[PDB]
């Protein structure tokens, strides 16, 4: 089956609670293993202990830098960046976990969770999985961003992983 994954998100060392995301492995094979692989720390490098560097409220939260902390860093297990896989899944609503990217097959490690609609993006942005528990804690983060992107509070991804 698809992957279930989970981040448990603190700020400033007070922890927020936990998001569970479905990775859609039946659509995105290699995004959604990407993804996977970085919450598990199984290939020696990941999300843990990284921080949601960019959260635009009305908009989306986006993490996954785990090299610079800023949006200029981030690595797939695969290498530095990898291709679009393709756009089948849209960005339908809040929820929706969707690949930041610099351009075309520039996918590496960032990536973001929506909380609105943000149609605009697709064909452009490649989603690959969506919250399944957690929107609350999501919201959360979404409070400490402001419309520059800047967190008002350091917003750390203390542990994630895999459940099934
Ligand atoms: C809502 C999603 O918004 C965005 O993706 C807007 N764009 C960014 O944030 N870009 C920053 C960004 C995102 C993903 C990958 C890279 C990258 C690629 C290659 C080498 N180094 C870094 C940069
Ligand atoms: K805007």
């Amino acid at each position: 089956g698809n992957p279930l994954v989970y981040l448990d998100v603190d700020a400033n060392g007070k922890p927020l609670g936990r998001v569970v995301l479905e990775l859609k492995a039946d659509v995105v094979p290699k995004t959604a293993e990407n993804f996977r692989a970085l919450c598990t720390g199984e290939k020696g490098f990941g999300y843990k202990g990284s921080t949601f560097h960019r959260v635009i409220p009305s908009f989306m939260c986006q993490a996954g830098d785990f090299t610079n902390h800023n949006g200029t860093g981030g690595k797939s297990i695969y290498g530095s960046r990898f291709p679009d896989e393709n756009f089948t899944l849209k960005h339908v609503g809040p929820g929706v976990l969707s690949m930041a990217n610099a351009g075309p097959n520039t996918n590496g490690s960032q990536f973001f969770i929506c909380t609105i609609k943000t149609d605009w993006l697709d064909g452009k942005h490649v989603v690959f999985g969506h919250v399944i528990e957690g929107m609350d804690v999501v919201k959360k983060i979404e409070s400490f961003g402001s419309k520059s992107g800047r967190t008002s509070k350091k917003i750390v991804i203390t542990d994630c992983g895999q459940l099934s």
